[PDB]
């Protein structure tokens, strides 16, 4: 399971990265979906490749190690993860832990994160913002919930609420921003479920999901804003809809993830200046 | 993950135990939430820490071990296990199930659970007690049952039904002792679901499980009562709502009461 | 302790498997509920256990792996499943399936015991998964958790025609021809990781998720095939009916089950040699 994401090792991973940057962020960015442009305009930016990091976890996109990326976005201080810890791949808790809780002791105060997930909602389009309200949390209620085994008292409590997990300020402030911008139109409120993956969602599973009351589904994303906050760093989350979820078996229509890809890589920009726009107003400094 | 549960595992550590003690246990008691008494109100106790115990899990610090308590509750023998180990600290199937499979050997036919629960079902209140009459294993459905692996024969049969798993003549009684002695208004029956945990459930979760129909929701119980079943003891477990589960994102104290209800029940309970 | 289900041990148990026997089997068939005397009807036969083929799993009389031909098609025929319940790691279940791959298997037949939810259901139909719900994949017990073998397929799978409908189509057609189509309903299938029977507040859930029929087995031999390619057919008989209500003294019976499915094993044995017989020729 690699390194317990405990005080100890935490700290050590924070210490060696304080000695290779002088930045210390306010907010802390997880590169998913659409965001793929967002790090690259990072400006006066340091790349830390994971690789370089003693005891942080590794991983890599086809041989390409992962990077944390310093500098500011719209004069404030950030860190970008540029590779993350999907639970499908096999990581453990305490390997998908250990960045956000080396992000806390680093500085970060808000967590902002995207991903793609399938449209459950039928009213949801293709290309489609949104913002993560609240969460079912599936391998969570099961026995899969990222935060089972010893607790790091260290970092948080053993029972931690999730009441108000997508903090509703940040939120507000993100509808404001594209509703400001012309685009408030493609952003949507609602309840993102993880399913554990890497299948995509059967038409069956889809329409028990859409039933519980759930408006997007994707495999990532629950298990580092149940970290953020058992830490006490607020979270902004944003889902963008890269398909519709297909509830009739008695269809040709199917995800294939490279379509996927593609409303990724073609609403990059458009979510790149939604980023930069909300964290420009941002609140504290 | 500690000693495999198996017959000669549980029968050795049972063995053990029946040298620090005389008294056969005919109830074993798990108090989750009201564990104020009982534990206080047992006449010639016997208390053996776990650590006393070769075999047996032991809890993790804490500043206070766990003890298995000996003795007689309104005129029956007793066990009564202070010290639980919960999935989500990351305690083995084999670890969860060997203390009661440890009662099945010492003679337990009944046990009785209390446990801290959310309430779902919008007519409770914070204080409530629910009995249950099912319940929903989500991590049992999801490939995280605590019998996955190989079937031990000699406690019970591979694919064990649960049917009437919360034995019905024992919450008529519960139901009837309640009402007799005051504070039949506070008790409910309902389904309570397992939630793996540690994380309390979010609102969007909370009404999915109310929508799968369940009242009440809790991190614990049900692996124990699944193992109780395996092996043929009777199960009653209560769960008293200690939060109120909020639906939707845009929104001790009965210890004593709790004993009482459970001393009042043993009393009543028939003997063979 | 059990090997990676990757491309390198996988050639090596197939590579092994090939020095035994000279068929190559285009279809494969995981015996279940109903199939006991499937292997007796295998003829040009050979049994191989499980115990020597090195890296196979073991389950257990050892299971055994029968090549032969049924219905004119060269075969292969698992006799002895690993079912998760039991303990069984995800490489001990994909491993024999990734071998049927190599082997040369384009379809995949399987059949498994399950509860009736839908409450149409008789005792001793049979239902044809046209889809399903993997509880436990939902709930990260996925098979496919772990590294991606991108010999075998892609990193994020698609479900969309699991089962195939042009073989519930045939199947359907060979009931009915046959005099046995008031037996045969199409469902979706949802897996409990079991091993406990379900609860009856679990059955009104199940029920009321959109799921016909609740089996302990099945989908992750299903998500594999799916993974490299293999055509799926996967029939339920239905073993037990679910009772949803608590008050009710009815209950499943584990040896009422097995009744069940070998009441039925002669049927079901020759719908499946029946569709075998009907499915196109190249």
């Amino acid at each position: 399971e690699s390194v317990t994401a405990n005080i100890e090792n935490v700290k050590k991973v924070a210490h060696h990265i304080q000695k290779l940057t002088s930045i210390v962020p306010e907010i802390g960015i997880i590169c998913g979906s659409g965001l793929g442009k967002l790090a690259d305009g990072v400006k006066d930016k340091i790349t830390i490749p994971y690789t370089k990091i003693p005891n942080f976890p590794q991983t890599s996109v086809v041989g390409h190690s992962g990077n944390l990326i310093f500098g500011t976005l719209s004069g404030r201080k950030v860190v970008v993860m540029q590779g993350r810890f999907h639970m499908y791949e096999g990581y453990s808790n305490d390997t998908v832990a250990l960045p956000i809780r080396v992000m806390k002791l680093l500085g970060v105060k808000i967590l902002m994160v995207s991903n793609a997930a399938g449209g459950l909602n039928r009213s949801l389009k293709l290309g489609d913002f949104v913002i993560l309200k609240d969460h079912i949390y599936l391998p969570g209620l099961g026995l899969n919930n990222i935060l089972v085994g010893p607790n790091q008292e260290a970092f948080g409590t053993r029972f931690p609420a999730l009441s108000n997990a997508y903090d509703r300020d940040l939120r507000k402030l993100a509808v404001q921003v594209a509703e400001e911008n012309g685009f408030g139109n493609l952003v949507h409120q609602g309840v993102y479920v993880m399913n554990g993956g890497p299948c995509y969602e059967t038409p069956a599973e889809c329409t028990m999901l859409l039933n519980m009351g759930c408006d997007v589904v994707g495999m990532s994303t629950i298990p580092e804003v149940v970290i953020a906050r058992h830490c006490g760093i607020q979270v902004f989350a944003v889902s963008l809809v890269t398909n519709i979820s297909v509830l009739d078996v008695e269809s040709d229509l199917k995800p294939n993830h490279e379509e996927v890809l593609a409303t990724g890589a073609q609403r990059a920009e458009l979510m790149q200046s939604w980023f930069e726009k909300i964290i420009e107003k941002l609140p504290k400094d």
